[PDB]
């Protein structure tokens, strides 16, 4: 699954407040699965280097990741949703649900 014809339109990541995204990046950082994100969307190893080195300085790899995948190529929170579905991170989902379309109102508990 890679093609969807983009039959949907969500708020561009560029709009997503960075200071807010830091909450999720920090969270997933503890899971130590940052590499499962970059590779999941297929990225050049040259870009991964910039992230790895940054993490060495008490930082979050996910933070830098978003700065690249969400600033140079631009995207939407839509694709980000189905992304977490990889490791079945129900937590990460509800973490950034108030930012996606209301069409998500179905899986949410109660």
């Amino acid at each position: 699954g890679s093609h969807m014809s983009h039959l949907d339109n969500t708020m561009a990541i560029r709009l997503l407040p960075l200071p807010v995204r830091a909450q999720l990046c920090a969270h997933l950082d503890a899971l130590d699965v940052w590499q499962q994100l970059a590779t999941a969307v297929k990225l050049y190893p040259d870009q991964v280097e910039q992230i790895s080195s940054q993490k060495q300085r008490g930082r979050s790899a996910s933070n830098e990741f978003l700065n690249i995948w969400g600033g140079q190529y631009n995207h939407t929170v839509q694709t980000l949703f189905a992304l977490f579905k990889k490791l079945k991170l129900h937590n990460a989902m509800r973490l950034i649900k108030d930012y996606v379309s209301e069409d998500l109102h179905k899986y949410i508990p109660r």
